[PDB]
Order: structure tokens, then sequence, then C-alpha cells
């Protein structure tokens, strides 16, 4: 019997793929331990088949992380802090577990979020192999390793509509938005890349037919073996939700005609002005399409939830809720399109359920996902110039109703089929997973 320890980053878009992976590996016969912070912990009672061990922010909490905000853009400060100071505790916890191991039980490897770059030297020091889970795309990684070239050209220092030097796929505007903050994130980025290259293997939440153009860069830049597995095609992330689901939406979805509903959601951490929030609502109403709009409490700066919205303003066609089982909604027959912030989990979920998209973005990898999805794969329309009700209504109707958008709807259907075929024997994802299991078993 072989045990795998997995160590996620404690945010929704990082906990979801690592617990999907944990379940996949469990299905292949591995026992599973999850190392996790108390902060943003998932519901351990949803995982009776996993062992959870809480680390790094136990009582008494550190002056470095104590009273750090549990929500907002500053909650992420925990990441660099744990990278800089958690090595000794992580080693102690790994040793404790390796000591408590049953005689017939071996710890095969540690799998961490790529953001936990500090974990490589910890694993090395224990003669424990470390594999890395990337929670972003191969295309985004290709952009990462092109930063030096981008910097030479001055893209990173603030011709926007112009094609980038080595990315005809990208506009200079995309790169500026993606690396808008860079003196701040440059240091994290370099260390993550360096310790990913130094790892024993890299697992990508993707599939070959999704990012074929990006495979050679990964093979050339990362000496460790890479494995591409589209985790949403194996299972949804419902069990790792950090918020309660509103499942009353499914009775409502059951009252809608096929492909008639726009699903709208901007992920787990995004926030918008009161002004932009109201413009989005007017664009949705103006589209005349039915819509289901997830507005996470905290999404609107200065309001607990959705106070600025007039009572009944959404009217007949629209519903607003706080949180749903997103991939399950995307799989419902009523959904015709997905207005996304282009987070990678949401984008891959939509691809895997065959739902075409309208893209907004909040920086980081999101503009790159939106550009790649909209111009390379051609499964959506990118609202790349802010929020204006007219352009919003036109984009929604183009994807969902216009005859001119049929090719986008068809591309989304075909791309889902490619994902499905990739999981069949002889498919790319099937062979990646087979290779991953045999590789881990050889450690
Ligand atoms: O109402 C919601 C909204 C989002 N999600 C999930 O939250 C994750 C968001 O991750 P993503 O990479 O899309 O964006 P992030 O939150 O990291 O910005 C995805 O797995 C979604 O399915 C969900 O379960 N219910």
């Amino acid at each position: 019997r072989r045990r795998i320890i997995l160590f996620p980053v404690p945010f929704q878009g990082h906990i979801n793929p690592i617990l999907q992976l944990a379940n996949v590996l469990y299905s292949k016969g591995f026992s599973i331990t999850i190392f996790h912070t108390n902060f943003n912990k998932p519901k351990t009672s949803n995982y009776p088949h996993f062992t959870f061990r809480f680390i790094l922010d136990n009582d008494p909490q550190d002056e470095r992380i104590s009273n750090l905000p549990t929500h907002g853009p500053l909650a992420g400060m925990r990441i660099p802090i744990i990278n800089e100071h958690g090595a000794d505790e992580l080693r102690r916890e790994l040793e404790l577990l390796m000591l408590a191991s049953e005689e017939d039980e071996e710890v095969s490897c540690l799998i961490t979020d790529a953001l936990w770059y500090f974990a490589q030297s910890v694993a090395d020091s224990l003669n424990l192999r470390r594999l890395v889970l990337m929670t972003s795309s191969l295309f985004n990684f290709h952009a990462h390793v092109s930063l030096p070239q981008f910097d030479e050209l001055g893209y990173l220092d603030p011709r926007l509509e112009e094609q980038a030097s080595g990315f005809p796929m990208l506009k200079v505007k995309d790169i500026k938005s993606a690396y808008s903050n860079w003196q701040i994130l440059k240091e994290i980025l370099g260390k993550m890349i360096k310790q990913t290259k130094a790892s024993s293997g890299v697992i990508w939440n993707s599939f070959k037919e999704l990012e074929e153009s990006e495979l050679e860069t990964v093979i050339r830049e990362i000496p460790a073996p890479s494995f591409l597995i589209p985790l949403p095609k194996h299972l949804t992330a419902s069990s790792s939700s950090l918020l309660d689901h509103d499942r009353t939406v499914f009775q409502w979805l059951d009252q809608q005609p096929p492909s008639s509903v726009l699903y709208v959601s901007f992920g787990s951490t995004s926030e918008v002005d009161e002004k932009d929030f109201l413009e989005i609502a007017r664009g949705l109403v103006d589209s005349k399409q039915s819509f289901l709009w997830v507005v996470r409490p905290g999404f609107v700066k200065g309001s607990t939830w959705v106070e600025p919205l007039p009572d009944g303003f959404l009217g007949e066609r629209g519903r607003i809720v706080k949180w749903v089982p997103q991939q399950e909604v995307l799989a419902h027959g009523a959904i015709g399109a997905f207005w996304t912030h282009s987070g990678w989990n949401s984008t891959l979920e939509s691809v895997c359920e065959g739902v075409p998209m309208i893209f907004s973005d909040f920086g980081l990898d999101q503009p790159l996902n939106a550009r790649y999805m909209s111009d390379v794969l051609k499964v959506g329309v990118y609202l790349e110039n802010g929020w204006e009700r007219g352009e919003i209504a036109n984009a929604i109707r183009r994807v969902m109703v216009d005859e001119e958008g049929e090719y986008i709807r068809q591309n989304a259907r075909v791309l889902k089929q490619k994902a499905d075929v990739s999981l069949m024997k002889g498919g790319s994802s099937y062979e990646s997973l087979e290779s991953l299991v045999s590789y881990i078993s050889s450690l």
C-alpha cells in the first residue's frame, strides 16, 4: 500500500484541483493525506476516505500570520509568509507522518501546489519526492518563461492593440494586464518556476488537445516529466466548496428551455466597484436573455452582498444567488453560455461541459486564458474593454442566439467531445494518468 500527501494552497481555485487529483489518485489505489492550513479549510466530513492534518497556522498563531485578514486581496499574504517561514514545521509534520507509517505502508511522494516552492528543499531533505500541481494553463506558463523577452521589449514597464513579439496569439494589452503588478509578484514567480523545474514531476490541469501549441515549451523548459489530466472530466469539485451551495437554482433551471440561460460568475476572489456592478446588471437585462448570476458576498466593494440593486431590477428573466455547485450548473441542459472572469478552473469546467463563454478578466492569468479561448480555440467572445451595457448585451446575444455565433457554439461542443475522447483508452489524458500512476508507484 502506498500513501500520497497533498498540500494545497488554501484558496478555492487551488483547493479544488488538488482535491480532484487526490480523488483520482485514491481511485487508483493510493491512500491520501491532506496537509492544510486551518485558514479556508474545506469540510473534512465530506472526505471520510482522506486523512486531514492541519498545519502552519495552528494555535497559537504566528505574529507573522496572526490577525492577517481572512478575506480580501490581502488574505493572500499568507502565501509568501508560509514559503518564507514554514519549512521547519512542514519537515516536522512530514517526518511525524513518515514515522507513524504502517510497516506495509510507504509514503510515495508529496504533491504540492506549485506556489509552495519552499516545499522542494523540505522534501529533498527527507529523501521524499515532490511533484507539483499547476493550477493554471500551459499557455500561461509559456508566457511566464517569456517574461525576459517581454521585459526587453518594454511590455512590462507601464501599442496596446498590437500583436506581441513572440505571441501573435497575444496583444501587448494582454501582457500588461497579466503582469500589471510585477515588482511585487516577480519574486514569487521566479521561485515557483525554479522549484517547479527542480521537482520530480509536474501535473497540469489541462489536456493535450486543449493546449497543443504549448506542449513543446513545457517539454523543453521543465526537465521533470509532465502529465496533463483534465480534472473536471473525472469529477466535479463540489465536495471542496468553501461556501454553502444554493441548490434552489436547479428547480429554476428545470423551468427553462434548453440552452436558454446565461450563467454568470466571476470566481472566488474577484471584487468590483459599485459602478461596474450596476453596469453589468444593466447589460444582463439589456441582453433580454435569461440569466443566473452568482454574486459572491464581498464581490461588490462597500456592500455586504447586493444592496445597490433596486428590488426587482433583474425582473422576470434573471436570478442572483451567492454560490452554486458551478460545474453541475454548467452541465444543466438549460445553460447556453457562461460569462466568466476567465479563472482557469472555471474556464476548464466550461470547456469540459461544452459551454461557450463570454470573457471578462481581473488580471494575472485571466486575460491570457480569455485571449487563448477566444482567438485560438474560438469558444467565446472577449469583452476586453471594460464594462459597457451595450457591448455586454451584444456579446451575450452573439454567443447564445445570433446565427453569426453558431461556429462558437459548435466549437464548444466539439472541444467537450475532444476532452471526452482524451479520457478513453488510447487518449492523451488516459495515457497521462496511466503514466502518472506507474511513475508514482516507481518512487
Ligand atoms: O458559485 C460558484 C462559483 C465558483 N465555484 C468554483 O470556484 C472555483 C473558482 O476557481 P477559478 O479558477 O475559476 O477562479 P478563482 O476563484 O481562482 O479566481 C471553480 O472551481 C468554480 O467551479 C463554485 O463552485 N461555485
